[PDB]
């Protein structure tokens, strides 16, 4: 596969619940539960984040991590990508640009992630994600020029496997 452990699986107590997270949002079977605790309401504070996960049916909680040696990446925006998967926006944890970035496809369960949308240009960032079947409707925030003073946003839509 050309998969890589982005995340680190860790197991939460019983009594653990998040303080500062965005709104839970469910599996399409409702099974699980997930969202992003660490920078607010609508993950706009500074910092990074934690991908908080929740199995209804078992009552069970864990939180997946971004492996990185330094706190310079985080998970910005977070969907349903099927019943084991999430969609998950990697931007940077500080500054006032940093909107967006790479999407990922992200197993709930292993933290295996495989790129779904990679611009390869730091001035084009994924800001969001909307799946429906088989196609994705994602975001881009475009940056005229390094200035980062004027932008202006795209929808592309993608075919996935």
């Amino acid at each position: 596969d050309n998969s890589k452990k982005m995340f680190l699986k860790k197991e939460l107590g019983k009594n653990s619940k998040p303080t500062f997270a965005t709104k839970w949002k469910n599996s399409s079977n409702n099974k699980f539960s997930a969202c992003i605790e660490g920078k607010g309401e609508n993950a706009l504070e500074e910092g990074v984040g934690k991908i908080y996960i929740k199995n209804l049916k078992e009552q069970s909680k864990w939180e997946l991590d971004l492996d990185q040696d330094q706190q310079k990446n985080t998970p910005k925006y977070i969907d349903w990508f099927d019943d084991n998967n999430l969609m998950v926006v990697i931007s940077r944890a500080h500054g006032t640009v940093s909107q967006g970035g790479i999407l990922y496809k992200v197993n709930i369960e292993t933290g295996q992630a495989t790129e779904l949308y990679n611009t390869k240009d730091n001035k084009k960032q994924v800001v969001y994600a909307v799946k429906k079947g088989d196609k994705i409707d994602v975001q881009i925030l475009v940056y005229e020029d390094d200035d980062l003073l004027e932008s202006h946003e795209e929808t592309k839509t993608i075919t996935v496997k």
